[PDB]
């Protein structure tokens, strides 16, 4: 009577969601045992496939974007998986990264309004301002990406690494 | 009558010029001198004017420069040699922090400027931020890739590698390293 939508499957990208152009990425939709049909779809085109796995040998700009997948067991469809945001990097010239609590500034030229900073393994910092301030000054290697909120999935090449070292 | 005081010889914005970038040399002695003479030691060739403009820095333009001025018929001592350096001539080295002794070390910090060209000269430096802070640049030169900075100041560091055979042709600057002394 109240048999609602089956539990959402998982949708991940291997080895990662941040995919530089021409590099490989595998999108895998995973549901519990008993799936009769899988369906992976790219939200921008409303074009889906019946296979759980979408392999992209060489990442292209047109393959960047939002993806969701669902599955059917019996005559029941599941909830959609969380949206996988497939990002393409190297779409633009890399920005520059420069300097208890430290503040770094990601400087770009294209006039983008978005930035992403991350400490290699991990920690991400997304901001709509070229000046980010890491709270816990944790020694490590940093890099940032710059992009436009108009195409939030097409990212520049990573900046040269800035090695943070606290004594 | 004896010789006149030596003039200054300065490059701007810097004596370290990345290839393709501009640099202007300026000779400057007391007010009112008659003639200026600016030379490059490699060709011993000169020009009788105080300013030399280089729209785009070239490898062959790197090297030592010197200048003197003539007032009346008297010459001045020669200016100090200006070492015009071309950076970005080689692949940038990689700068990393090295392990320090577990016991006290007096602020000492050891950095490694690693390249593979087989170079034998390294120039390490802490960038100097502008005002309202005005922090001076601090240069460190070594004949080997591993350099210990005594009582190191917090700051952004970068290094260059080069050969003693062509001391004025430096590599491109390494990626930055932000040292936070504690
Ligand atoms: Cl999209």
């Amino acid at each position: 009577g109240q048999s609602g939508p089956l539990p959402k499957p998982s949708l991940q990208a291997l080895p990662s969601s941040l995919v530089p152009l021409e590099k490989p990425v595998t999108l895998r939709c995973q549901g519990p045992p008993g799936v009769d049909l899988y369906r992976l779809e790219k939200l921008s085109s409303s074009r889906y496939q019946d296979q759980a796995v979408l392999f992209i040998p060489a990442m292209k700009r047109s393959l960047a974007g939002r993806y969701r997948c669902s599955y059917q067991n019996g005559s029941l469809w599941s909830l959609p998986s969380d949206q996988l945001e497939l990002v393409a990097t190297g779409v633009f010239a890399k920005p520059s990264l420069s300097a208890g609590d430290v503040t770094l500034q990601c400087q770009t030229r294209y006039g983008f309004d978005q930035f992403a900073l991350y400490k290699e393994g991990e920690r991400w910092y997304r901001a709509s301002f070229p000046i980010i301030t890491v709270t816990a000054a944790h020694s490590g290697t940093y890099r940032c990406y710059s992009f436009s909120s108009r195409d939030p999935y097409l990212w520049s090449a990573p900046s040269d690494p800035l090695e943070l070292v606290v004594t």
